[PDB]
């Protein structure tokens, strides 16, 4: 990517805010993508940085794209590296705590951010947009994902409360307002 969208990808990981504004506001990609596949939201929701999370959104970020990243064997091969330089770069940009083993293909930031176990960038990603039901390549949902505790409890009662928008047609009613 261009020299803003990975400035922008690092202050995102960094929560640097004073930069991740100044980049939106010169033209950087908000829904900048590593060249290894995740998004600076999703970089932003794993290291629970709930306040860059709230500037992505609010500049348009879309809540539901999905990490283009497997895991770091896989990515290795399809993009003909050594695994050495993506675990290390996965590790440096983007987050040291996840299972080197596990695929996380099609991942999004509400993913990462209940891996992370954070309610307050759980609930922003909800209050966002974020679809609760959409699962990843796996076919994980991110309730799959959520440890026993707040995060659990509120992804439960969004689950329903967004079936209960999609059955009676009124996602884009609900979208529109606070």
């Amino acid at each position: 990517p261009s020299n803003k969208d990975a400035a922008l990808l690092e202050a995102a990981r960094a929560n640097n805010m004073q930069e991740v504004s100044r980049l939106l506001s010169e033209g950087a990609d908000v829904n900048a993508k590593h060249r290894l596949g995740w998004t600076a939201l999703m970089v932003a929701a794993i290291n629970r940085n709930n306040s860059v999370v709230q500037v992505l959104l609010a500049a348009g970020a879309d809540p539901n794209l999905g990490d283009d990243f497997s895991s770091v064997y896989k990515t290795a091969k399809e993009q003909g590296i050594h695994s050495l330089e993506v675990l290390i770069t996965r590790e440096d940009d983007f987050n040291n705590r996840l299972n080197n083993r596990a695929s996380f293909k099609g991942c999004t930031a509400l993913h990462y951010a209940v891996l992370a176990d954070d309610y307050r960038t759980v609930k922003e990603l909800l209050d966002g947009g974020a679809n609760p039901l959409q699962r990843n390549e796996m076919g994980h949902t991110p309730l799959d994902y959520a440890r026993e505790g707040e995060v659990m409890k509120l992804l439960r009662t969004s689950e329903a409360k967004y079936q209960e928008k999609q059955r009676k047609r009124e996602l884009e009613h609900h979208h529109h307002h606070h």
